[PDB]
């Protein structure tokens, strides 16, 4: 492929554009015809030195793109997502994409260096607001200055992929899709390009299986906590009397614990997303996979922004408890969460620390509900949408910037947060809790990286989870709570 981070980003490409075949009635259609509009491209080529080119086949059924990758073999970058169903919530901006998967890539996007407002413009460079469904698929480190282990280096401090072929569900329909992108100055040609793609369309699979099976067919062999058990309370301790006391101006800190499960054969990370998919309520999944890389997969409910061309939207978090399985335990929970002086204070410096992200780059922002309480299947919690109108659709870059992190998963004041977190936690959160999503032309979203782990061959998973550390807060409780947050992965693997 080429790194598109080394292109001259000042510099359009000679075409951004998507060509659509003729709709067939079934996937083996889709790639069949696909094949023949890549040879078709070939024989008659546009002629820029640089350049993006999608051709897509509109398929007449609606496919599960998860399905699509499962019978997909391993051609890196995998990448996966799904964008949340949104149930009840109102939509705060006033032909939908279900979900994409992808196989290789056209061009990627990755530096040891964090993602600057270049880099944006590097992606930008590939992307059009008429070519909708062109779009760069990858996420963010949590924080991109810390040390990188190894199990993270693949990923760099970011990653985004245009998948070489990929698959859209739709409502109704469905979706084949192959990228050619090239720029001679990278020295990745227009015949570089359809070679190698030419060579992926040959071994795609249209043997797309609807999989049901709940089995993974692997074993546990151990599991571990980091930090364990009997350090994660110090811990916790040690952030608890840093907020109370007057030397320090913390007033909540989230902290992590990766939970490391070794398994006697390997795990099938898209099987396993697909079965928390088929149970997730209200929540993205994603697949962030670059070659030779551990697969970073998560059912994460939680938002980092939405863009629709001038609108974008994001949300606040705070104040966590569990959920009961009695009706009268689960809504005196929530009637707590609700009426605690202490829990409105404490939801309000981060709603109110989001809003005023937005508010310095938006003209407006709407803040609704002001408070509730977002019932999840484990946990619940206190809640808010916040909305805002960009002036112009370039300040995308400024909001990204604005947000990640925010307090849901880093603290504040945000520098002692990030500090305590760097001396308190002995592992890389890499991607985890960091931005994953897509960038677009007219449309792009990020959800936060929570909810989420790392599979690797030869090895088993990492599976992570953080809680909020304010005045007040339990160690038990918050170890418990950190036991709910992963259980859809350690259930499922049995
Ligand atoms: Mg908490």
């Amino acid at each position: 492929s080429m790194n598109g981070c080394d292109g001259d980003f000042k510099t359009p490409l000679g075409t951004v554009e998507t060509r659509t075949m003729t709709a067939v009635l079934s996937p083996a259609a889709a790639t069949e015809r696909l094949i023949s509009a890549v040879s078709e491209l070939k024989s008659q080529p546009p002629s820029f030195s640089s350049g993006v080119v999608r051709l897509q086949v509109p398929i007449d059924q609606q496919i599960g793109a998860i399905d699509w990758l499962q019978a997909q073999n391993e051609i890196q970058p995998r990448c996966f997502f799904s964008r949340r169903s949104d149930v009840g919530r109102p939509d705060l901006l006033l032909r939908n994409l279900v979900s994409v998967a992808g196989i290789g890539s056209a061009v990627f996007f990755r530096d040891l260096d964090p993602f600057s407002h270049d880099d944006w413009r590097s992606i930008r460079r590939f992307l059009s607001s008429t070519s909708p469904l062109i779009r760069a698929y990858g996420g963010m480190r949590f924080d991109p200055n810390g040390k990188i282990a190894v199990e993270w280096e693949p990923f760099g401090a970011f990653y985004f992929s245009v998948p070489q072929v990929e698959f859209n569900e739709f409502g109704g329909s469905s979706m084949l899709a192959a990228t050619i992108a090239w720029d001679d100055e990278l020295s990745w040609t227009l015949e570089n390009a359809i070679e190698a793609l030419q060579e992926t369309m040959l071994q795609v699979s249209s043997v797309v299986m609807k999989l049901r099976n709940r089995s993974l067919g692997v074993s546990v062999l151990s599991k571990n906590h980091v930090p364990t058990k009997g350090a994660y309370f110090p811990a916790v301790e040690k952030a608890l009397e840093m907020i109370n006391q007057k030397s320090s101006p913390l007033n909540r800190v989230v902290l992590a614990r990766n939970s490391r499960i070794i398994t006697d054969t390997d795990i099938d990370p898209i099987a396993w997303l697909a079965q928390l998919q088929r149970e997730g309520h209200d929540a993205y999944q994603f697949c962030l996979q670059p070659p030779g890389a551990p697969a970073f997969i998560g059912n994460t409910p939680e938002r980092l922004f939405q863009r629709t061309q001038l609108g974008v939207c994001s949300e606040a978090l705070a104040a966590t408890r569990p959920r009961a399985a009695s009706s009268a335990r689960d809504m005196e929970i929530e009637r707590d969460l609700l009426t605690s002086p202490k829990d409105d204070l404490e939801f309000s410096i981060v709603r109110e620390n989001i809003r005023e992200k937005l508010n310095g780059i938006c003209d407006r922002v709407v803040v609704k509900p002001q408070k509730t309480v977002r019932k999840l299947a484990r946990v619940q919690h206190l809640y808010s949408q916040l909305a805002g109108r960009l002036t112009k659709e370039d300040d995308e870059y400024k909001i990204l910037a604005a947000l990640h992190p925010t307090p849901a998963v880093c603290g504040l004041p945000a520098e002692e947060a990030r500090l305590l977190i760097k001396e308190i936690e002995s592992f890389d959160r890499g991607m985890y809790a960091g931005p994953i999503g897509f960038f677009g032309g007219e449309e792009s979203e990020f959800a936060v990286g929570i909810r989420s782990a790392l599979v690797e061959k030869g090895l088993g998973a990492l599976i992570y989870a953080g809680t909020g550390i304010v005045a007040g807060s339990d160690p038990s409780s918050e170890w418990n709570e950190l036991d709910l947050k992963i259980s859809q992965f350690t259930k499922s693997i049995e």
